[PDB]
């Protein structure tokens, strides 16, 4: 449907896309911010390009309900679309404009405007991703300071490795969805609203159900879980919180090794929010 | 009214800070881990509560759209909304989140829902307009720095700046009249933080009203009036130069004679949204 998005999100998996480095750089043409400063454009590019991914995933969720027609679901997206995809393009994302653009034109049937809205998710949740890594996080944090399948993890350049088990039978088209990625290699990220738990966007778009959720705060070092609506991401939770949200149980990495979460998790921390060093997560079938 | 105590809460919020707003930019959210730090929590609460007024207004604006039936509205709706609502209620807003429950149960009508819809987002935008006066822009002010005709009167306190302008009515007639119906009003004047030198203040009503005649900002001279409906129905005060070459609805302009009265009120609703936070309030009554 959309080949060039595919090739784009196959090299984006691994190289940071030249949208994100501009953005980080102010050098975006045309200048966007205020009176000599780049750093308001930032934010918006960063947190519009979020939500718009989220946007588009829920729009894909709604093209496999069958009770919506596929006019319908064309008339949903041309009115919701073009209000974030316009200010994107202006603002850093020229492609994913063009692309947005093209999405919202006539299907032919729900298989194409669903494998359209598929592929272009994923390429915006790339883009979320190395936006998301590349943030200063930080910034603020000097004057706001508060008072059965086997499957291998491995972070690098850390060098730490550890085995884990995915529960093929709890939401078994999510674990069948996330077995089907593997192996790949993505950008390790940290959760910076709340919870010692990192994400990393994985490559796919699961629609998938899912039936057993578990409670953050109760959630066991080591827990393997995922979650679709924020971009598809494989989350590894190293340490406690007090979220009381339910996420879906992907997995758990095994009792031997859980020890050895707590120094990635640290240095995931210290990239994410402050010194930027990739972290690069492999997840590969045993 | 679907909803009246939202009704209330726009009443109320016109005037005074909402305290969702003020807790958020305090870091005093009760019982709200942020690794002793509050920015990251404030960064996503700013901007998502505008992104999900975005979402709310072209939701609004698919009520309208009668190709689209209500039941499938209800289903976008209910797909869309918690994923935005249900970070938004234990970020700072659980009346928001109570209440986009409510925008989602069955309706009776077409008209019910967007009823419910368009109070529902009158009162996210007026969230979002004060989460946008109060966010700290200058941030990064330092590390990323670069290398017929209807008169009315635009007042700003505690200035006294005033100006006499004309709304142009033949226009855009149903974006004109909805303004105009809503008259007199007094809100938060603020500035644009990306696209340069205009300003713009969250009016209080939802225009769905069509948006035909456009003018390309880099072209509308100093004075100029337009109107956003897809990012708060905002009036928008043009006084500097722009290069954007994009879409804006012509609401009207600034006379002549007052024109030069612009450059002193964006210079200090520049100073209140970037820096120093003291509010300006712009009034906008009949002649
Ligand atoms: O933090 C929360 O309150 C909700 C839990 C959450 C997650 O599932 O990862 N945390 C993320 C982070 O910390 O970066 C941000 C985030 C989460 N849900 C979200 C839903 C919508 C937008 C953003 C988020
Ligand atoms: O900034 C731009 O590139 C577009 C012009 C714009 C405006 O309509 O006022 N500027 C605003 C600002 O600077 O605060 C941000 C903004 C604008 N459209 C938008 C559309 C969607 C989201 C955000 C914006």
């Amino acid at each position: 449907a959309l080949p060039e998005l595919r090739e784009l999100i196959a090299s984006f998996v691994s190289e940071e896309p030249p949208e994100i480095r501009r953005i980080r750089t102010g050098t975006v043409p045309d200048l966007p911010g205020s009176y000599g400063q780049y750093f308001t454009a930032w934010d918006f590019s960063n947190s519009i390009v979020r939500d718009y991914a989220m946007n588009l995933y829920q729009l894909t969720r709604l093209a496999t309900d069958e009770s919506v027609s596929v006019e319908n679901l064309l008339t949903v997206f041309r009115t919701l679309d073009p209000i974030y995809s316009t200010f994107l393009g202006y603002n850093g994302f020229p492609v994913l404009a063009e692309y947005a653009q093209r999405v919202g034109q006539p299907a032919e049937s729900r298989a194409e405007l669903l494998d359209r809205l598929t592929t272009f998710t994923e390429y915006v949740n790339r883009l979320t991703a190395w936006s998301h890594h590349y943030f200063p996080w930080d910034l603020g944090g000097e004057r706001y300071r508060y008072a059965r399948i086997p499957v291998r993890l491995t972070w690098q350049p850390l060098g730490v490795q550890v085995d884990a088990e995915i529960y093929a039978d709890l939401n078994p088209q999510l674990a069948t969805d996330v077995l089907k990625a593997l192996p790949f290699t993505v950008l390790q990220d940290h959760a910076v609203v709340s919870g010692e738990s990192m994400y990393a966007w994985a490559p796919l778009v699961s629609v998938a159900p899912t039936p057993v959720r578990e409670r953050i705060c109760d959630a066991p070092v080591g827990r393997l879980r995922f979650s679709q609506a924020t971009g598809n991401k494989v989350i590894v939770q190293y340490g406690p919180t007090t979220e009381t949200l339910s996420s879906p149980v992907l997995g758990k990495v095994v009792d031997s090794h859980a020890d050895r979460l707590a120094e990635v998790g640290k240095a995931v921390w210290e990239s994410t929010f402050s010194s930027k060093e990739p972290v690069w997560l492999t997840v590969e079938r045993l």
